[PDB]
């Protein structure tokens, strides 16, 4: 297609609690995709950040019996702590509360204003705080608060809704229904995963009310950005929201990660739009329906795609994960594996300390550990060198083939992105590799046929390189430990190139040893 910024995107967190496994989570799968992009050679701009206006934060602050700028910045601080220690690679953490985001918000609505989609109405119905989210009667139900008295929840979340009547701004979503439609039809990887899409289609089949864009300023707590032309009204805090992608797509970044200048024209860094959207599936109508009528509005470009997992973007009843506990106990390569590998695009997921304990021992020791240290024992490979291979029976070949494949069968999942098939594709070729390994017994050959071995080892070596490498993005530290053992120098670390069998020449001497090496250490069952 073109030549630009591969750009990837986290959603934004409210900032009324402290960070949690969700925001991690997603943050992950951010990170990851990003890493990809990287070691295939290309630019890459991922981006993460926290939602800090609105009530729902104004009032977390007031319940605590702060000002809502210390608050915010002291969550913030706690958000960027916690990222920083999970060892992402995040290009730009962004907050809402910067001054840059509220112009770039500001020539937003000016836009959606002069193209004629906003005027000033009423709502009058539901509104769900917690989510920041309008509500139609057929999505809310009977429930409880706190006090056991009865009131009325939301159907997606179980928050408590409360009925709004106020003059407000609104935007004519209703008229972007015939062109969200097309958009959707015309681009059918637009939306993953398909069901989900499908959910989008038969929402928007339906028909689109106009959506309310701003708030009376008292209801906010004046905790919000002000409408251009009207103080008395505040943005709605999901355009506001949304419209960090764009204001991230336009901020030039100084090596220290601050902000140092704002562009006018995005085409300037050439990150927008955003080629992935990640989010959870809480805020599907936000990104799917919202944010492209907004930008059809404006007339901006809109996103390649939109992902959303299986996971809450925010969800406690005796119930914890503490990211950091787990990885401090675990390792964190493992626990992001872990968290990749067991997550697909559902909650049908298994996070016990069990089945924590079975993958790290049955996929990261057993299959990966394992034959990493095998094809570098002194034992095996007594030369400590990648081999010259000798002739290739069928068997042998059978294996390279896998290996030629894997490329650019992890190449696609990781685009979709499905980072779970991805990450079994390259375990299939690595139990391959070890069946490999068992059926020729290089213990026995270097004994018996030393030429032989040299095919078997040679083999073994270039299996266990590119699956590394495809398995980088996802165990970034252990990626490093094992191409150091294996002696495979830098620049054969990343790119495409690289991608290829036999992208290391024999002769190649291996990394240092060390006494009672540890790549992945089993843990006992308990
Ligand atoms: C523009 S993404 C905003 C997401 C929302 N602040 C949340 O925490 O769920």
């Amino acid at each position: 297609k073109v030549e630009k910024v591969f750009f990837v995107t986290s959603p934004i967190y409210y900032v009324n609690a402290a960070p949690h496994i969700g925001h991690v989570y997603s943050t992950l799968i951010t990170d990851v995709i990003g890493r990809y992009h990287r070691v295939k050679g290309e630019r890459v701009f991922a981006l993460t950040g926290t939602d800090e206006h609105g009530q729902k934060v104004a009032e977390a602050a007031k319940q605590k019996q702060v000002s809502p700028y210390d608050f915010t910045t002291a969550v913030a601080g706690e958000f960027k702590k916690c990222f920083e220690q999970m060892d992402y690679s995040i290009d730009y953490f962004i907050r809402t509360t910067n001054e840059q985001h509220k112009a770039v918000v500001k020539e937003l609505w000016t836009k959606l204003e002069q193209k004629g989609d906003i005027y000033l109405g009423r709502y009058e119905g539901w509104y769900s705080i917690s989510d920041e989210s309008f509500l139609t009667p057929q999505n809310i139900t009977d429930g409880v608060d706190k006090d056991g008295n009865p009131c009325k929840v939301s159907l997606e979340s179980g928050h408590v809704v409360t009925w709004v009547s106020e003059e407000n701004y609104m935007f004519r979503l209703s008229a972007f229904r015939e062109r969200l439609l097309e958009w959707y039809h015309a681009n059918p990887g637009c939306i993953v995963p398909e069901f989900r899409r499908r959910e989008v289609i038969r929402a928007v089949e339906k028909g689109l009310p106009d959506l309310s864009v701003s708030r009376a300023r008292a209801t906010l707590h004046n905790w919000a950005i002000p409408v251009p032309g009207n103080p008395d009204h505040c943005v709605y805090v999901w355009l506001d929201a949304l419209t960090n992608y764009l204001t991230g797509s336009r901020l030039r970044v100084d090596e220290s990660g601050k902000e140092v200048s704002l562009v006018d024209d995005f085409n300037e860094l050439e990150r927008f739009p955003a080629d992935v959207h990640v989010i959870g599936k809480d805020i599907l109508k936000f990104h799917a329906i919202y944010w492209p009528a907004f930008l059809l509005s404006a007339g901006l470009p809109l996103p390649k795609k939109i992902v959303a997992h299986g996971w809450w973007t925010k969800d406690s009843l005796g119930n914890v994960f503490d990211p950091v506990e787990k990885a401090e106990e675990f390792g964190y390569d493992a626990l992001k594996y872990f968290l990749l590998r067991e997550s697909g695009f559902s909650d049908d997921g298994d996070y016990s300390d069990k089945n924590m304990i079975a993958r790290l021992n049955g996929e990261l020791a057993d299959t990966l550990g394992n034959l990493v240290m095998r094809c570098t024992s002194a034992k095996i490979n007594v030369n400590g060198e990648w081999p010259s291979p000798a002739a290739y029976t069928e068997e042998d070949e059978s294996l390279i083939q896998l290996i030629k494949d894997l490329p650019g069968t992890a190449d696609h999942y990781y685009l979709i992105p499905d980072i779970q098939k991805a990450i079994i594709a390259v375990f299939d070729v690595l139990r391959a590799i070890n069946a490999y390994v068992t059926d020729m017994a290089p213990w026995k050959l270097v004994k018996t046929d030393p030429e032989r071995l040299r095919t078997v080892l040679y083999i073994t070596l270039e299996g266990v390189r590119v699956t590394t490498l495809l398995l980088s993005p996802i165990l970034p530290r252990k990626s490093v430990v094992i191409f150091d053992m294996l002696g495979v120098p830098e620049v054969h670390r990343k790119g495409i190139e690289n991608f290829e069998f036999g992208a290391v020449p024999p002769g190649t001497r291996l990394g240092p040893a060390v006494e009672g090496e540890v790549l992945f250490s089993k843990r006992s069952t308990e």
